[PDB]
């Protein structure tokens, strides 16, 4: 029996569901026995920049609650100088956790999902977000629809009931500014990739510096195998183009015959 009190009310603990460094994601009940997700951050051995990082991502998140639904919900949060507090929303399974229990995918849902992602972060890039570690695990299933949980502002957290270069654009790897919404484009083509043969394009490498070769090799050919959606076929080839120039951005996905027809 252990409890949290934010803005005056009070939750009670089910079960921790997320960590990271020093925050940490619990599934609570108000006294309406209403479900909610509390993210709490420690922040007594914080430095500056991780300090603006969360301040960002809760100005952002608030900012972006009328801008579209396929957003996670921010209730209420309490900040201080030792602590946050974020009520959020509570989701049923993040997409990671979702596809991992493999089983078969209905290419209506696929489809539904994939609107719920390009309409998510085509709201983050209008307001000047380009997310650019997206994954899986930053999307999460409420209600039958998909949600963006972060904009990649702030650390990135763990399940609880070690992170993927498997999604890292090429240019990010050319790199080390050549980041820009087309990043985004890739990521959520390996996601969408990953929905469709069970397998993100490089799974197959399992060691880790001859994946990140692959990703900016132009003769490593990524393989489309023919599936009875043709149009599901040409949005992941355009989505997965090594070219961020040459690959599709959100607007042309957005009028492209497999979200439209
Ligand atoms: C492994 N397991 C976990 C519980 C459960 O799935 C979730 C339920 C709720 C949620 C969630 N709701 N609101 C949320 C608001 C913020 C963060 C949230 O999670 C973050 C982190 C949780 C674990 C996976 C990566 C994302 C949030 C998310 C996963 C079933 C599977």
């Amino acid at each position: 029996n252990e409890c949290i009190s934010v803005k005056g009310r009070i939750y009670s603990i089910l079960k921790q569901i997320g960590s990271g460094g020093s925050s940490k994601v619990f599934q609570v009940l108000n006294e309406k026995k209403q479900i909610y997700a509390i993210k709490y951050v420690n922040l007594e051995e914080a430095d500056n920049q991780t300090l603006d990082s969360y301040r960002n991502e809760i100005a952002y998140l608030n900012k972006l609650q009328q801008h579209s639904d396929k957003i996670i919900r921010l209730y209420d949060y309490e900040i201080t100088d030792q602590y946050i507090y974020m009520v959020m929303e509570c989701g049923n399974i993040d997409l990671n956790s979702w596809l991992k229990k493999k089983k078969s995918i209905d290419p209506w849902e696929r489809k539904s999902y994939w609107k719920n992602m390009l309409e998510a972060v085509h709201t983050i890039h209008q307001h000047g977000i380009v997310h650019s570690d997206l994954k899986p695990a930053n999307f999460l299933i409420v209600d039958g629809m998909l949600k963006l949980i972060d904009f990649g502002i702030a650390n990135q957290m763990q399940p609880d009931t070690v992170g993927t270069v498997n999604y890292m654009p090429p240019e990010a790897i050319k790199d080390m500014s050549k980041i820009s919404p087309k990043s985004d484009v890739w990521s959520l083509g390996c996601i969408l990739y990953y929905m469709t043969y069970g397998k993100t394009p490089f799974q197959q490498i399992i060691n880790q510096i001859s994946k990140l070769h692959a990703i900016i090799d132009p003769n490593h050919e990524i393989e489309f195998p023919d599936i009875p959606e043709k149009d599901l076929q040409d949005v992941l080839k355009c989505c997965l183009k090594r070219d961020p120039k040459q690959r599709i951005s959100i607007p042309e996905l957005l009028a492209h015959p497999y979200v439209q027809i």
